[PDB]
């Protein structure tokens, strides 16, 4: 066992707040914002040795990353940005930083009660997305 075990499983989106404005701040265009905002993704998190895999599955995109904590990787995001990403575990929170074109956004994933809470921030704009077990 590892501490990341509290994240493993299949999670379904149950609430979203401020996501459209977060996407505006990131630079997502209108049509992608509208279709992304309508999505009700599942998030599937698994661990195999040191490798963590996070899959986002929805109508109009399935996206998957695999990574080792603390080891930078190239990522193509659901909105088609090419970013450099690093994910670490800090005090029980998975912290995902994405860097591209002199910009940065941080995505935190935390277990709170029976929820997986995703907090997304860029400059001062935050969105909170709440998942429950599927
Ligand atoms: O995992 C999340 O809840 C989180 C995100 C998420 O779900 N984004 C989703 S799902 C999903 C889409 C996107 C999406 N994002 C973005 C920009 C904001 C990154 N552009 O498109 C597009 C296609 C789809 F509609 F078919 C399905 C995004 O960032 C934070 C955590
Ligand atoms: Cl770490």
């Amino acid at each position: 066992s590892h501490m990341c075990d509290a994240f493993v499983g299949t999670w379904k989106l149950v609430s979203s707040e401020n996501f459209d404005d977060y996407m505006k701040e990131v630079g997502v265009g209108f049509a992608t914002r509208k279709v992304a905002g309508m999505a009700k993704p599942n998030m599937i998190i698994s661990v195999n040795g040191d490798v963590i895999t996070i899959k986002s599955e929805s109508t109009f995109k399935n996206t998957e990353i695999s990574f080792i904590l603390g080891q930078e990787f190239d990522e193509v995001t659901a909105d088609d940005r090419k970013v450099k990403s690093t994910i670490t575990l800090d005090g029980g929170v998975l912290v995902h930083v994405q860097k591209w074109d002199g910009k940065s956004t941080t995505i935190k994933r935390k277990r709170e009660d029976d929820k997986l809470v995703v907090e997304c921030v860029m400059k001062g704009v935050t969105s909170t997305r709440v998942y429950e077990r599927a």
